[PDB]
């Protein structure tokens, strides 16, 4: 569990979206595991507009923040699950670090702000769904 709150938007993992998220839907992408829904309250999360590859992510399974080196956003194969079949997830960054199933939604941050949220993991790795290309979140 975890979300990004920027202005009049709420960015969540598409597989964890609730009924209100789909009733106030702005944009969703199964291949990115993202869903953005509208909000009545004014959010203040600063989105990073950068090309960073180092930052800090929040790990609910260890109740700790961790500094990571991560890859540039790309098409990475993800095994089938109870939310999606076997596909290539796009805009996904990988890093060496602890992650377990309840960790989806933990924020990844750099000096410039929010980079993305935990989406995949396993075998001593962590995957983040990037949000830095979505310039409409700010405008
Ligand atoms: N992006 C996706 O398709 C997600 C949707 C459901 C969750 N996904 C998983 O990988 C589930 N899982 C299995 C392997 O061990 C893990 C360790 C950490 C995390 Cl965050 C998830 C998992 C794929
Ligand atoms: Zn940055």
């Amino acid at each position: 569990s975890g979300a990004i709150y920027v202005g009049n938007y709420r960015v969540v993992n598409r597989h964890l979206a609730t009924h209100n998220d789909w009733a106030n839907l702005v944009w969703e992408d199964s291949s990115r595991d993202l869903l953005v829904s509208s909000t009545t309250a004014q959010g203040c999360d600063t989105i990073a507009r950068c090309d960073c590859q180092t930052g800090v992510y929040y790990c609910s399974s260890r109740r700790k923040h961790y500094p990571v080196s991560f890859s540039k956003p790309s098409l990475i194969f993800v095994e089938a699950s109870e939310y999606y079949p076997a596909r290539y997830q796009s805009h996904l960054m990988l890093a060496v670090g602890h992650s377990e199933p309840g960790d989806c939604g933990g924020i990844l941050r750099c000096q410039h702000g929010v980079v993305g949220i935990v989406s995949t993991g396993g075998n001593g790795l962590v995957g983040f769904a990037d949000v830095r290309d979505l310039l409409w979140l700010d405008e």
